[PDB]
């Protein structure tokens, strides 16, 4: 045998090193988030490339990796502080990137202004919510082709009262003119336009984040009992309300960022 037994009873150096020079840099959920970018941010290309970050198959957990290996990981249930049993509507790959950045955000202003706990954990959500960079990717996926600076459109009246109900879901259950689109994003292919909502987990991380390890779980829980409520609802009947809503982006000049006298709440973030 010889060197079999050499080579594989061998412990892994490269491995402990790196697995573990890791909690030096420690040296929490989002915090890893920020730390762990800000890391692969020291390194520079051909090495840049060995550090990731990326959900498990599963999207059940966020995964560390230097090189192939697994360094650290972090469970979504936790990192939104809400409880085990909490279903997730699954993300595409954009979903996933982005709401992977907005995490990072949330790091820094988190480890950068720990004067953010002073009242209002408020404060660090419109912290992240009122940052440039955060606004411009949502915007840049979900409503690609519109400048969030633009001059709101003013409304033009063609709804019914069956209509109005058909788009409730978008808003809570409620109707509000103003207020009834900023979930809602659309894109431009070949002189279509196509309708999609935010998706649930993320505007639950852009809306109702809230850093605590006490326990408001089960109660900041039942708030993803509106969203993906409200999104599968939607779902459940995109193609009536998308009909409607077509009917509203192609009369207002190619948007949803609709006013009604002086208010305009229809943004996305």
């Amino acid at each position: 045998v010889w060197d079999r037994f050499k080579d594989c009873f061998r412990t892994h150096k490269k491995q402990e090193v790196l697995e573990v020079l890791y909690t030096l840099i420690h040296g929490t959920g989002m915090e890893k988030i920020h730390a762990f970018t800000q890391l692969k941010e020291y390194a520079n290309p051909s090495q840049q490339d060995r550090f990731v970050m990326r959900f498990d198959m599963n999207q059940t957990q966020v995964l560390f990796e230097i090189d192939g290996k697994v360094i650290d990981k972090c469970n979504l249930h936790r990192l939104l502080n809400v409880s085990e049993n909490c279903i997730f509507k699954v993300m595409e790959e954009d979903e996933e990137e982005l709401f992977l950045k907005i995490c990072i955000k949330y790091g820094e202003k988190i480890s950068r202004y720990p004067e953010l706990l002073e009242g209002f954990a408020n404060k660090l959500k419109d912290a992240v919510n009122e940052d440039d960079d955060v606004k411009d990717e949502v915007y840049k996926l979900m409503r690609s082709g519109e400048d969030r600076k633009m001059e709101c459109v003013e409304w033009n009246g063609t709804l019914t009262e069956e209509e109005k109900n058909k788009l409730r879901c978008l808003q809570m259950g409620s109707f509000n003119i103003t207020t009834q689109f900023f979930k809602i994003g659309y894109w431009e292919l070949e002189g279509e336009v196509l309708f999609d909502m935010v998706h649930p987990t993320l505007s639950y991380l852009l809306q109702a984040y809230k850093p605590s390890l006490d326990l408001i779980e089960t109660n900041t829980m039942l708030f993803s009992d509106v969203l993906n409520k409200d999104y599968d609802d939607y779902q459940n009947n995109k193609r009536e309300i998308d009909a409607i809503l077509r009917r509203i982006y192609r009369s207002h000049n190619n948007t949803l960022f609709i006013s009604e006298k002086s208010s305009c709440r229809n943004m996305l973030i």
